[PDB]
């Protein structure tokens, strides 16, 4: 009974079907969000989407195209894509940065390669991607000109392939550089330092013994090598394949059962037998500091190749949201949803969904045949729901945890982080003679050029993580780092300051690890976001903690009556627009048919 | 070396001091600061303060009093004593509540007689304290009106005790009734009602088997009651008595080892074998669900006897704050912290620390020979300090959590809680003819009346938990109610929303359990306390992660150079103010004796 | 020597012969009724058979048709045949019911097809089989007009196949449709309802956690999968093959082993680890709640294809009486029995055996060579035996438990089972205008169409399990209903109740499953069976307690000198047929060679 739960949680993991036939559902998303959409096998129905984001706009899309007569109702009142946000300049109110072509990311920033739904959906409706540089690369290296490499997905159906395109075999991704720095306890290095020698760093954190010797990255690898051997094999090449679909769900299943139990921390502590200072280390340099008394699932899942969007992530929300002006009311926020399941406004014969919005944040009533839900259980909380869900979705809904996030953008009149030292002098004493010769002597608080593309840095500073663009903005000189992303309590101090002093403590911290002399072309333009204070989300993604995906998850993803659930949190892909996509789809297929 | 680390976390948690000697160091706090103060040994030093909450007043009143220079930096402009915040009237601003006598606790609102220090320092402060009403209690039982007890404490050094007065035998608290209410699962009851027979609320848990029958209190008791045989004895007269002095110490240090590793969750599934349903249901019913994937010592440590302070907890900052008008500079921020540890502005023969504040949140610098630092971790993170600190201390300002908590209190004309049916006919009718009537027939969405005193009810909506005043104020016929306290997700929800929505909501939802009816005597008064938006706290307590007391507890207490540590989060009793005022003691005996 | 007796019992219960050869005893049983008969060895011998069931029948026909003199001493005076009764009209008293075409089984019902012999025996006789319908089928698919299957049966013995005829491959059996109900705990749904979504029923059985999401009947297959992998593998296909022999017969083995020692209760809660609700609920669902304290084995052993017999079921016990006119007397009842085993009446020389028989319930004496025992041994324990039985056999005769079991049937004037609402409608307004819409007013005690074709309803009402008739009878508007159905204490106290109150009781309880408004076309004709009170066979079936198999069955089977056992309990397929006709065939074979 427990085995037979942990099979049903892998086939959810896996996006596998149910057994008589154990479907490949990529390929069913695919097919529908791609190719063929949907046909509906009776009368067009009547269906209320609450929510705007990525989640919504697709079911709405493809229930819109379908015939369907659909109704997207969403709070804010001025923009749709809720965690896809990006800081742009709009005709009409001043440019978020002082250079008005300039834009940067407020919410998600990059997709993997290996979450090949959204990737097709951005290429079907012909926004142009680029690669994101998790790494800082060499730029005189790769093939980026080349056509981008169309979608190409494997299924374990056998033979069974997708692809939107013909193949692109003389593109090629830039060579890792590694020149970024890691700035921990007052040391600092370059990630290729600490690659070739990481004692260094690691003194710092006081590992001792033989951990001293390894990487962070090598000790995470090594830890998950035997979880990953439940369902796939390390070959004698060296690489990687999922083992037989019996034995690979299986595998699944097992990993569920032996892992959800642990947090992250603990199975580093306790599985992987590491000392608190090794912990400490990985915690910080492998940005788990925060979520290591999370799930374990919620770290384990998520030289890989990740994309972004010419003209920001926002392109993908605005650019469906086009196709559904007609369908799509802003500036109305859910606070009561009524629905009749057999086994006031709602009836047998009458509407079986009801839901009530008020404006922003008059009491406007909808109503339809079926619903889908695809606003985050923080902001589902707060909704008076007539006849109960099932016992175990409100619990889910009471006990799903959002991890507070903060960004701080900072505007910069040059691209600094490219330059060489030579660089420095050149760009320094053209703003004033001797002013390269000044920061040199002045120096810091008790710093050598970065001279990176793409890429970020690692600290235990407050700002924690720090990102530069990948791609400069065509014509502009300079560029927007993301100088501060930090989730927990620091996110709360930051959120706490007011801006000038969030700006002057993402400088001072940007400075600490870049040089005093970054300053002088910081434009005084930033931009924050918190996505705490954010009513419609009240943080970035939902993470659980140990064991709830077992208890409830497969609660989270039933229908409940005629309403049905979709989003980031309906997924196990937590953190991610894959999953908000891939359940969009699923929802979209269920109303359809019903 | 593992033993030994759990020993002297063992000592840290019971105030035991060093072995040759293993002082009770309860003892040692209570002279100090109610009877002898300190006496220095060698000519005063200049000491710097960092916060005037509890901790940095109680410290700051002992090395004054004793004769050092004692200066205190609160970043705060107009207000003293920090997570201890009372709504009150003050003359010149309009008062808080309609009524302008009516007042209602932001923080910290009641006190353990299990706790000696704190009621100690009241009654030496001659602030005058009453019984807080944890639960309901019949009004027309029990002595108030005899003296209050003396606070009395017994040592384990052997017919060692401590007392600050004469014996009050014929004072007696009242009896608890229990007539408030469980209302979970769209299912209602009172907390007696579910004593006799739990299954009507454990049903709707979805509880069955041999959980249904049992309480949430008895079960969350059992499963404690192996732990507390580590280090006592159940007796034969069924009470609980602490083992030898050794067997005692090894048995809180075999706790720290077996049980530090859990958290209150996995506990309750793993250790007590309990349902995920019957887990579900404790931390609804017993305000854990928040922190169950918190330590179990969060939880585990915290017919008790309660404590208020009659003019509201501020009286306590303030009547300290009066005698150290002196020395508390307000509206000052450290930001800069430097000091001089032989093994700038600081070194050999100079000034040994240095503080630089910043007006509000100008840049004054201080100096002295001896710091403490009393301000929250959240808070220090932010803070630039010179020579690092110790590399744990540093891990334990980073990791430790504080946890959100948001309070909404509402102002009624009456206090409708204490109501039998009766009293609502009159009260209603009193403001119309047939209002009873009315609201008689227009029912609720799809309640009896409470007749309580003091207490609270316990719900799964939002507002989480809900406490009426255990005492009238003088002459009013009203009072507040604090309908809203909540956590983690919940508070973040409750903080976005407007004061005129949440304010809306808390009381629907106070309706929600009491009766629609309650809406006519609400008086459009509420305020409300965000912890998390507080710059100065950014929570209301520091909860540790499992392991986290284990791997840098030992090193958050201990002084850096000149530098010393005091405050809630500076002891195991993490959420309490003794632990502020145990630590300010400590504190303030080791830098008068350096 | 435990081993060795568990491979001994394998073998009895997998029909496989001695070690030297291994012989597929399903093969000699095939050929010996259906192909050949028996030759004897030598000359013709005087042979006794006790009990004109089916048994005593089939080796009556088999020892008579080989040449020898045969005598049957049945001791019922009117019907033979035994646990296989029908009630049927037959000329000269009245017709059991109101139409006197209508008949239906008081006994045996339904024939697997995984049991060839007595399926083979059918079609020697010339009898005409039809589908079962254990589970309501959709009557306008399947094709049943073409012929019916030949017996197909598979041997381990590699290749060996026996068949009666030629293939029918166009012969289908109907889409299972499951619109049957499910009334538990006041609750009601389709069989489908609950395969889609369980948690309805189960929430009623107050089954938690992950038990709440799975069918009983899920729940019990995996149970039983690990016991299936014993002797067998579940291949990719997800089809299950059987072991090699060996391995085959070892794993049965180890089957017998591992779980004698269990009752299906036992199994599933401590082996499957099933909470008690679970087990109550498998019980009700699936019929094991009577037989949860009785032998794993009884319940483990016994989308298959079921089989009746055109006519009813008494024609295979009647059409073999035929042939043997002349060998059976009826009304004789075996009281004594005497026989002489070298190592009064009988004798070295005299006669081997001596039988004594009263009339109904005169002494007759016979004598004879060889005897064969058919008779249950709830009779048999009140035989007077001359020379003791071997200990382990008469503790066998001592210890064999047999199961009450009661049946109810009542007569209807239309079938009301399949009737859509619309055929409610016309039916009911034919017999007076407005009493659709009456029945539609007065409603129930505190129910929608059933339109269903065969299987039966479920409920935990003391009817138990309701059986609609799989095909109606040739020219008839009607059909007779098994309304009640049920073992142990329910039928005991179905028994005491009069005729007028047992029939109205179980119309009462087909009412709260189906609808009050059936009341209407019941013709006031009912019958019962209750096989407690029948003398001759004190209950339905040999049922084992766990270990009896392992400690006597080895006994059960052997020969007591010139006395050879056969009948339903001689055979581990204890509740079935095939048993009593396997063991009849294996007895004859022994008698005729020796
Ligand atoms: C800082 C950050 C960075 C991220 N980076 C990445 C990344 O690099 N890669 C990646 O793959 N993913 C990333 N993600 C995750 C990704 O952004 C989300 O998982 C995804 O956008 C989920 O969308 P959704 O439709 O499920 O929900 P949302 O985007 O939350 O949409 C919900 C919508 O509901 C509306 N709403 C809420 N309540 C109501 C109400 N009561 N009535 C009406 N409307 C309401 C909101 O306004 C909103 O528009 C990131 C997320 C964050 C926060
Ligand atoms: C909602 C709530 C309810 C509670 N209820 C109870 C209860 O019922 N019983 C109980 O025993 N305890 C309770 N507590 C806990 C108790 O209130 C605290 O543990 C206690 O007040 C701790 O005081 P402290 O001196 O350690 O810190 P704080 O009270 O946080 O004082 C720190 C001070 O530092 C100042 N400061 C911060 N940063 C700077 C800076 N950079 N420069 C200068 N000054 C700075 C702040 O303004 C503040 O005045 C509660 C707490 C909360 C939040
Ligand atoms: C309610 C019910 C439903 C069943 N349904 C099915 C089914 O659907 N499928 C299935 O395969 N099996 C079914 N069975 C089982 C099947 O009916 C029996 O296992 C089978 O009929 C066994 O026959 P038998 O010859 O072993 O014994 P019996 O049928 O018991 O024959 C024994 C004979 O011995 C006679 N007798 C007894 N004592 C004496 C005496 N002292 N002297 C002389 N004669 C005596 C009796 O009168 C009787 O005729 C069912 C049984 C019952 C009770
Ligand atoms: O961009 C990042 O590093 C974090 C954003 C996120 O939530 C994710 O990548 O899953
Ligand atoms: O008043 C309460 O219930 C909670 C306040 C708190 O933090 C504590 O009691 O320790
Ligand atoms: O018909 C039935 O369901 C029960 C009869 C029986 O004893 C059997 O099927 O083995
Ligand atoms: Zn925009
Ligand atoms: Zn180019
Ligand atoms: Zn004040
Ligand atoms: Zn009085
Ligand atoms: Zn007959
Ligand atoms: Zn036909």
């Amino acid at each position: 009974a427990n085995e037979m739960t942990y099979e049903q949680l892998a086939r959810e993991l896996l996006l596998v079907g149910p057994a008589p036939t154990n479907e490949d559902l990529k390929l069913r998303y695919l097919d529908v969000l791609i190719d063929n959409g949907l046909n509906p096998p009776g009368p067009p129905k009547r269906i209320l989407i609450v929510g705007a984001g990525i989640a919504g706009l697709v079911a709405g899309d493809l229930l819109t195209r379908a015939g369907h007569d659909v109704t997207i109702l969403e709070a804010n009142a001025n923009r749709v894509g809720g965690r896809i946000k990006t800081f742009h300049a709009k005709k009409g109110e001043p440019s978020p940065f002082a250079d008005p072509a300039q834009y940067a990311e407020a919410g998600a920033m990059r997709l993997p390669s290996f979450h090949p739904l959204t990737l097709a959906l951005i290429d079907k409706l012909g926004l142009k991607r680029r690669l994101f540089f998790n790494v800082d690369i060499d730029p005189q290296t790769g093939n980026q000109d080349a056509p981008v490499p169309p979608v190409f997905y494997k299924s374990f159906k056998d033979g069974k392939t997708w692809t939107n395109g013909a193949p692109s075999p003389e593109f090629k991704e830039p060579d890792k550089r590694n020149h970024t720095w890691i700035r921990t306890n007052r040391e600092q290095v370059r990630r290729a330092q600490y690659a070739t020698d990481p004692s260094s760093i690691n003194e710092g954190f006081h590992l001792t013994g033989c951990e001293t010797r390894l990487t962070v990255s090598d000790m995470v690898n090594q830890a998950l090598e035997p979880v990953r051997d439940y369902y796939s094999v390390k070959q004698d090449d060296g690489t990687r394949v999922n083992k037989p679909f019996k034995e690979w769900l299986a595998g699944w299943a097992d990993v569920v059962r032996d892992f959800d139990g642990y947090s992250m921390g603990r199975f580093l502590r306790e599985y992987a037998e590491f000392s608190d200072e090794a912990v400490e280390a990985i915690g910080t340099i492998e940005n788990m500091t925060s979520r290591l008394h999370l799930a374990f699932f919620h770290s384990f899942l998520g030289r890989a190749t990740y994309w972004e969007i010419e003209g920001g992530s926002r392109m993908l929300p605005e650019t469906l949201a086009k196709d559904l002006r007609d369908q799509i009311v802003m500036g109305q926020r859910m606070v009561r949803l009524e629905y009749y399941d057999p086994g006031s406004l709602t009836g047998p014969g009458g509407p079986a969904v009801a839901i009530q919005t008020v404006p922003e944040g008059a009491t406007q009533t909808w109503t339809g045949d079926l619903a889908i839900v695809t606003i985050p259980f923080s902001s589902l909380r707060f909704v008076k729901v007539t006849p109960p869900f099932s016992y175990k979705k409100r619990r889910a809904v009471i006990e799903t945890h959002y991890d507070q996030a903060t960004k701080v953008l900072l505007e910069f009149s040059r691209r600094w982080w490219e330059f060489t030292e030579a660089d420095w002098k050149r760009e320094l004493d053209a703003i004033a003679p001797g002013l390269y010769d000044y920061y040199q002597q002045w120096g810091e608080d008790d710093r050598p050029a970065t001279n990176a593309y793409g890429g970020g840095s690692t600290t235990d500073n407050p700002n924690r993580f720090m990102y530069y663009p990948s791609h400069p903005v065509p014509g502009t000189q300079g560029g927007v780092v993301l100088a501060a992303y930090s989730w927990s309590d620091d996110a709360a101090r930051w959120d706490s300051f007011d801006d000038a002093e969030r700006y002057g403590y993402a400088l001072e911290n940007l400075q600490s690890v870049h040089g005093r002399r970054i300053e002088v072309f910081y434009t005084g333009a930033g931009q924050t976001q918190s996505w705490l204070r954010d009513p419609y989300a009240c943080g970035e993604a939902a993470v659980y903690t140990p064991h709830q995906m077992t208890a409830f998850h497969l609660d989270v993803v039933r229908p409940e009556g005629p309403v049905y659930f979709a989003g980031e949190h309906v997924s196990l892909k937590h953190a991610w627009i894959e999953g908000a996509v891939e359940t969009a789809v699923r929802a979209a297929i269920a109303v359809n048919e019903a």
